[PDB]
């Protein structure tokens, strides 16, 4: 119910010569485009301080965009570069904008344009958002056309510095027209997880404190920080990717059911559900950074020539979360997030009760298990009799890959279904100011105290380890009943 853009869009990408632009913004707009989802009369302009050219641009993204279709679709890249062009100017000054005003309103008079449509995508630092979005504000608003702008995370590093960003950019764009974006919501699998669980009786009806007994959002990359050590320093694990992305995936396993259709339905429940997390206990709480590999072959987080030696710089940790609600109460949550481990993964664990007494309970845990990446798929483990003349129980891991159905579809990327999704003004999969605004309440006070003078020492765990010591027992006592 909100208007689609579709021809005589103009998307003009601020910040067009960094490494966001070139690597991921212009690459999603060309497979948008190769794929037939981005009409061909849209206007492509790409805004920076540096005084490069229409030919400049071009030949800077060109290597990034995809050919699925390897040297077919060639005439598609040249049919999208063709539509993208370049304008230099500073963000800090009106006479770049009223010099692009006027690239944008020629464009829209040689078409007979209306309403203009314009999408702004500013892959920029959040240290130049607002000095972007009052200039866009102050020269390039139409009050008879409509304008959506694209930021994204982070939205702050702290309640306090997110609120103060926040503070300046509501009276320039309100919610209507800012997309900000965690770019995990642009991921297939996990905008399938409210259908998957809502749509399906088989999930649905367990999925409540009388029959989960554990949840944890999973999250593992086999790399680490080396080389930029020095400015995960300020940042950490948690703030990398546990009070945005796993937060928000937490958030559409534990929401109630969106009551209607609108877009912010979905962002009212999430919203509700953060509002009901009690605050993070500072002892439940599992933290490590990683050091050199048992090989040898790999240096700790120290040994990075960016880092100071005496650096509590978490890259591992465990939280548990506790929601206060009818459908959570008392069920243990847990998110877990490192670097420097055995394997790139991000996982969605669901461990469901068992009954104490009877005949069908010297019987395993049902489990769920969602894969969001890399290999996309849902495992269930059931229980079945074993065939024929045995009657004792086996357990069966049943396997939804998903790759069956995937070769046959075409699957975006993340930033190809997000900026679709912004085109046709759905604020369903972008985060919203009271949503960014509770999810910084619940994890500054646990930020605060790890980082403050009382914060603790990380415990050391090897390069390339599965797990820091302590964690099977930490998921143990949060309510995961490990098996055979
Ligand atoms: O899992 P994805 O889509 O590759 O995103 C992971 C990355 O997400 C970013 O937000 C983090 O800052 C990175 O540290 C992290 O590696």
């Amino acid at each position: 119910m909100a208007t689609q853009f579709d021809e005589n869009t103009v998307i003009t990408i601020f910040g067009a010569s960094g490494d966001l632009s070139k690597k991921k913004t212009f690459p999603a707009l060309f497979g948008l485009y190769r794929e037939g989802y981005l009409n061909p009369t849209t206007k492509i302009i790409g805004y920076a301080r540096s005084k490069l050219s229409n030919e400049d641009l071009r030949e800077k993204v060109k290597p990034f965009l995809k050919k699925p279709n390897g040297a077919k679709d060639d005439a598609k890249v040249n049919e999208f570069l063709s539509m993208v062009s370049y304008h230099a100017g500073p963000y800090d000054s009106d006479e770049g904008y009223l010099e692009l005003k006027k690239i944008i309103e020629e464009f829209e008079a040689e078409k007979k344009v209306d309403e203009p449509h314009r999408l702004f995508y500013l892959a920029l630092p959040p240290s130049i958002f607002i000095d972007v979005c009052s200039k866009l504000k102050e020269n390039l608003y139409t009050e008879s056309g409509i304008q959506r702008v694209i930021v994204e995370k982070p939205f702050g590093h702290d309640l306090q510095s997110a609120t103060e960003l926040q503070e300046k950019l509501a009276p320039l764009f309100s919610e209507d027209e800012l997309f900000r974006i965690d770019h995990y919501l642009g991921k297939e699998m996990v905008k399938n997880l409210l259908l998957m669980r809502f749509g399906n009786t088989f999930l649905n009806a367990a999925w409540n404190k009388e029959n989960i007994q554990s949840v944890q959002v999973v999250f593992k990359e086999p790399f680490g920080t080396e080389g930029r050590g020095g400015y995960f320093d300020s940042i950490g694990i948690i703030r990398d990717v546990m009070q945005n992305h796993l937060l928000q995936v937490l958030t559409l396993l534990t929401m109630e059911r969106p009551v209607s259709f609108d877009p912010e339905s979905v962002r009212d429940e999430k919203v509700k559900v953060l509002k009901a997390f009690s605050p993070i206990d500072h002892d439940d709480i599992l933290i490590g950074q990683y050091g050199r590999s048992v090989d040898g072959s790999k240096p700790s987080y120290l040994d990075d020539e960016t880092v100071k030696e005496d650096s509590k710089c978490v890259t591992f940790a465990a939280i548990g979360f506790k929601i206060a609600n009818e459908r959570w109460d008392g069920v243990p949550i847990v998110m877990r997030a490192g670097k420097a481990l055995n394997e790139g993964k991000v996982e969605i664990r669901i461990q469901f009760r068992r009954v104490a007494s009877g005949m069908f309970t010297d019987i395993p845990n049902n489990e769920l298990v969602i894969r969001i990446q890399p290999n996309e798929a849902i495992y269930l483990k059931c229980n079945a009799k074993t065939p024929g003349l045995a009657n004792e129980n086996q357990t069966t891991e049943l396997d939804l890959t998903y790759s069956e159905r995937y070769k046959n579809y075409w699957i975006p990327e993340a930033y190809e279904s997000l900026i679709r999704d912004a085109l046709l003004g759905d604020h369903s999969n972008f985060v919203r100011d009271d949503e960014l605004d509770v999810s910084w309440k619940l994890f500054t006070p646990l930020l605060n105290y790890l980082e403050g003078p009382d914060g603790p020492q990380p415990k050391i765990y090897p390069y390339g380890c599965r797990s820091p010591d302590g964690l099977v027992e930490f998921l143990a006592d949060h309510g995961y009943t490990f098996s055979k």
